[PDB]
């Protein structure tokens, strides 16, 4: 028996580099009164070796041995042959995406387990410390710029050289949510001249506070036309475009057309952070870099957080710790679900074998 | 005529070009005409039409070699040497000391050759110093390469998912490349540390935000003694245990690079550290380095030993290098004339000129 033990399995999803705990989060989990079993090699792709987990106080296990834990933390939802190894009474925490996965939901319910979906955390301010989506979008903004710099053939950073002045790169960020603000931030660190647009005017003051230009137009379309004319104008002026625009519950809006890209200066780069939802850019090939005929690199990776695995695992694993701080107020290795707390109600999609998703309507 | 020819570089995998549209404008103001071989700027993102806009003529195949002046990045390959016609002035990297066969073959064609690697490393020549331009780019690019391979934030920050410390960066060697690396790592918010055996650079390193590392301890003899070398190795072993990124730049042309970071030191680093070895072309300052590749150690260190860092910033390298050439030419062509005077009283021209009218004139006097 393994009450109060958390099992951290190796991620089985193709090309996943992240892990749901790091040596550091493990020290934190033990402070909450749990024990931790990590499956051998779980952290290798994220640069956390077996020995560092053992040094943090975890036990390395080999088999399905990790599944004999009372609690399982993962990045991705379990596959069929994992689901069958979940014992009754187990609490599983991972990304689930219940709306897009009704059969997964039924198979978990049948194991008589509790499930909290890290995608279903309500976006209220007190829940920010558990919000994995913000965590990942933040990494992705940062990484977007790291990829852009990697692919770009000029200095990002302005500079006085004996062989001439070099101007700074000009970067347009589309969407100044969590990812777009991270991208602004990264680009600023490299000394770029940054411009941003968002439809939500309330971000104006954060964007300008970062030394970036908040772009203005000349809603509900024909607002789109003035937005597209802005992006067409900007596309001929800038070197780098980072596009991050999603609308909850929809495909990704085409904001950057083939004609906009075609007008850009050769050697320009586009990082399309909405690629997994189809991309903001018409040239985007999800999963790849596409190079246009005029010499523009369109970056469409769908795994920017997995291209920064150590940092992603750290922050995600902190998200899970912070969720467990809610569930284990006494620090005694025991989980208590409180449906009066709207945060816990949001996140809990199965409770001991009963589907509890969707949560009652909330005001975010 | 006074025509300058810019060939496409044919050394396998070369991405740089000896002129950009911007430098072609400048070439013309000096009284020259310019032909660019089609496709020459492509890999550096300058297509034919961008060269024509600038006032250059596009030509195909070997017509480019029928110019009074040839500007290249790399030395002519074997089937390019024959294409040099007598009285032509060639300007490129040559590395005479390390290629006497090349030097003989060029001499027969009865050309004048100027090796960009032979520019006297002095005050009045820094606007012409291609080795400096290329090192500066390489230092900056090293850190882009480090960031690409690194699995953590470079930049400290505070998220609701917690506080992330900055990356810690050690730069070995604070010449041109090392300082460029210090600057890019500091821009990214790292804690940057730097060692150089020359104490004069301390204030330079410090002014850019970096800690100047001191040893637990004439100058030439001090730096070669067993005692100093044991103390320097000791410093590196200790830093390797605590930093995330090491950039090594200790490289002398034609000499094999000193092994400053041993297998043992790398084996002590935190998993996911990155080493960028800018001495890889001469064997590397790190014992794990595999020149031309990234090598991953058993303990999860990425040892980056690409030898072509300026060609992984091709647009920038072509722009600056082409500007160095423009500047050589301003010095060869004082009356903005279309005509070149190889004035041997100017020490910089004396230094760069390694063949003249078929006579090997390298090496220049002290
Ligand atoms: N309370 C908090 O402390 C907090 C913190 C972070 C996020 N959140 C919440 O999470 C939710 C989503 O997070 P997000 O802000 O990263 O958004 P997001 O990821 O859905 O999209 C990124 C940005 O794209 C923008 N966008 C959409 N269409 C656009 C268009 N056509 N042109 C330009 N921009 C466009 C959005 O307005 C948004 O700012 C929001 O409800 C937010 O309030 C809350």
């Amino acid at each position: 028996h393994h009450h109060g033990r958390i099992g951290i399995p190796r991620e089985r999803l193709t090309n996943e580099t992240r892990v749901a705990a790091t040596p550091k989060t493990v020290e934190q989990l033990l402070k909450l009164g749990f024990t931790v079993a990590v499956e051998s090699g779980a952290g290798q792709l994220a640069s956390f070796d077996d020995k560092a987990f053992v040094q943090a106080g975890a036990e390395i296990v080999e088999g399905n041995s990790v599944w004999q834990s009372e609690i399982i933390l993962k990045v991705n939802a379990p596959l069929d042959d994992e689901i069958a190894l979940l014992n009754p009474g187990t609490t599983l925490v991972s990304f689930i995406w219940p709306a897009q996965n009704p059969e997964l939901m039924q198979k978990l319910a049948e194991r008589n387990v509790t499930v909290m979906a890290m995608d279903s955390v309500p976006r209220i301010s007190r829940a920010q410390s558990l919000d994995a989506l913000s965590s990942m979008a933040n990494i992705a903004g940062y990484r977007a710029i790291v990829e852009a710099a990697h692919e770009f053939g000029r200095f990002f950073t302005g500079q006085i050289t004996a062989a001439g002045k070099v101007p700074p790169a000009k970067v347009m960020v589309i969407g100044a949510g969590v990812a777009g603000l991270a991208a602004i931030g990264a680009a600023n660190s490299l000394g770029a001249i940054v411009r941003a647009f968002d439809t939500r005017p309330e971000v104006k003051e954060q964007v300008q506070s970062m030394g970036a230009e908040f772009l203005e137009l000349d809603m509900s379309d024909a607002f789109i036309k003035a937005e597209m004319e802005l992006f067409a104008a900007q596309a001929k002026e800038v070197d780098i475009i980072v596009t991050t625009a999603l609308i909850p519950g929809k495909p990704a809006p085409k904001l950057i057309t083939r004609e906009m890209v075609d007008s850009m200066k050769a050697g320009s780069v586009i990082v399309d952070l909405a690629a997994q939802n189809g991309g903001n850019c018409e040239y985007t090939v999800p999963g790849e870099i596409f190079t246009t005929e005029n010499g523009v690199k369109v970056i469409g990776y769908t795994d920017l957080p997995g291209r920064l695995p150590t940092q992603s695992s750290q922050l995600y694993g902190t998200n899970l710790v912070n969720l467990l701080k809610l569930l284990c107020k006494e620090k005694d290795g025991n989980i208590t679900v409180d449906f009066d707390d709207v945060v816990i109600r949001g996140v809990t999609v199965i409770r001991a074998g009963e589907i509890t998703w969707p949560a009652p309507p909330i005001q975010v």
